[PDB]
């Protein structure tokens, strides 16, 4: 077994809790407290491997930046949540790709491009222009729904898959 250390990031109310606890207890949560950061562990085989899970579901400003930027130096993959309704999440993701690099003062960081909340009405974001974003980065690109978990999965396990492959470089 090996851990691996995922983060979930996002702006505010694109679906990271709900996507996590989607993965973790298979349920869809319609309410969860927007302020709360949590992490939880979750054993899977992806690929003949045993891996275990510890993922961080944030929650956006820390109590100081500098806990912001341990998280960001720790973790080895970053699950980068937009809601396909909210143009705003999806521009934020130019800032979460800066950001963590930054921190981690590095051009290879593994990522995985999440388009959540793809059940609803009137999306805003068109899918091309998420996998053209996905593609200038070199990363994947995967839509979700954490109501009917469609792509839930996939997100989290391609994430681990990505780390490896920046692991075994
Ligand atoms: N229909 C639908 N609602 C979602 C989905 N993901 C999250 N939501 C809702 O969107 C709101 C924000 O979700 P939440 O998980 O709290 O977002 P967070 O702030 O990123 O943790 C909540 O009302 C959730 O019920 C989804 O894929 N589909
Ligand atoms: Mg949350």
């Amino acid at each position: 077994m090996t851990e691996y250390k995922l983060v979930v990031v996002g702006a505010g109310g694109v679906g990271k809790s709900a996507l996590t606890i989607q993965l973790i207890q298979n349920h869809f949560v319609d309410e969860y407290d927007p302020t709360i950061e949590d992490s939880y562990r979750k054993q899977v085989v992806i690929d003949g491997e045993t891996c275990l899970l510890d993922i961080l579901d944030t929650a956006g400003q820390e109590e100081y930046s500098a806990m912001r930027d341990q998280y960001m130096r720790t973790g080895e993959g970053f699950l980068c949540v937009f809601a396909i309704n909210n143009t705003k999440s999806f521009e934020d993701i130019h800032h979460y790709r800066e950001q963590i690099k930054r921190v981690k003062d590095s051009e290879d960081v593994p990522m995985v491009l999440v388009g959540n909340k793809c059940d609803l009405p009137s999306r805003t974001v068109d899918t091309k222009q998420a996998q053209d974003l996905a593609r200038s980065y070199g990363i994947p690109f995967i839509e979700t729904s954490a109501k009917t978990r469609q792509g839930v999965d996939d997100a989290f396990y391609t994430l681990v898959r990505e780390i490896r492959k920046h692991k075994e470089k």
